[PDB]
C-alpha cells in the first residue's frame, strides 16, 4: 500500500524548491513519527530540502539524473521506486509535486498537514476528488511559541 504525506499552505500550494516559509516543528514531528521504519520515495527537490538521509527510513530518491550520494538509493523510474521498497506494508511517498502526481493514482492514503499560511506559487498538490475519500482522522493546533502557524493533521483513505 501506497501513502503520499505532505504538507500543504493555502489553496494546497507546496513547495518547489527553496524552503517553505515556516516554522513547524509539529509538522515535522508529524511527518517523523508517520515515516519512520517506512520506505520514502521523494524527488530530487525535496531530497535537497532535507539536506541529509532521513535516519531510520530507507531513502529512495526518483531522479532521472546520476544519484549524488551513496547513503541513498537513486531510482530512475517509478516502478523501480516501488521495487526498491520491497515487500513492506506501506510505502511512504514524500514529494515533491512531480512525485506526488507521480504516485496518486497509485496511492490509498493521504496524509496531510494543512497549514494557515498563504504561501504564493504555482506548484500545487494533486487534485483529489473530495468525495473519492474517507477521511478518519483530522486535528487542529493553533500556532504557538514554536509553531509559525496553524495547521491541521488530516488523514484520508481512498473509496
Ligand atoms: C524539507 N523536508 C520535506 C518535508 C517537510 N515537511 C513535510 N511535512 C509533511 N507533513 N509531509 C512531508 N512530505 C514533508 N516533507 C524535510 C523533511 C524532514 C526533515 C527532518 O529533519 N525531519 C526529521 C524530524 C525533525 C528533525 O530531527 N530535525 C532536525 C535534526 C537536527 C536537530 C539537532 C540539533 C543540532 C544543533 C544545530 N543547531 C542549529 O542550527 C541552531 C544553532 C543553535 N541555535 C538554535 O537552535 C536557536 C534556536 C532558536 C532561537 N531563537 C528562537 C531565537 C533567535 C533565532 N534566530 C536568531 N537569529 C539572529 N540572527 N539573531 C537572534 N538573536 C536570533 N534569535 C535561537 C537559536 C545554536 O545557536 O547553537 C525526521 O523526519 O526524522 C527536514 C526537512
Ligand atoms: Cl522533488
Amino acid at each position: 500500500m501506497i501513502s503520499l504525506i505532505a504538507a500543504l499552505a493555502v489553496d494546497r500550494v507546496i513547495g518547489m524548491e527553496n524552503a517553505m516559509p515556516w516554522n513547524l516543528p509539529a509538522d515535522l514531528a508529524w511527518f517523523k513519527r508517520n515515516t519512520l521504519d517506512k520506505p520514502v520515495i521523494m524527488g530530487r527537490h525535496t531530497w535537497e530540502s532535507i539536506g541529509r538521509p532521513l535516519p531510520g527510513r530507507k531513502n529512495i530518491i526518483l531522479s532521472s539524473q546520476p544519484g549524488t550520494d551513496d547513503r541513498v538509493t537513486w531510482v530512475k523510474s517509478v516502478d523501480e521506486a516501488i521495487a526498491a521498497c520491497g515487500d513492506v506494508p506501506e510505502i511512504m511517498v514524500i514529494g515533491g509535486g512531480r512525485v506526488y502526481e507521480q504516485f496518486l493514482p497509485k496511492a490509498q492514503k493521504l496524509y496531510l498537514t494543512h497549514i494557515d499560511a498563504e504561501v504564493e506559487g504555482d506548484t500545487h498538490f494533486p487534485d483529489y476528488e473530495p468525495d473519492d475519500w474517507e477521511s478518519v482522522f483530522s486535528e487542529f493546533h493553533d500556532a504557538d511559541a514554536q509553531n509559525s502557524h496553524s495547521y491541521c493533521f488530516e488523514i484520508l483513505e481512498r473509496r
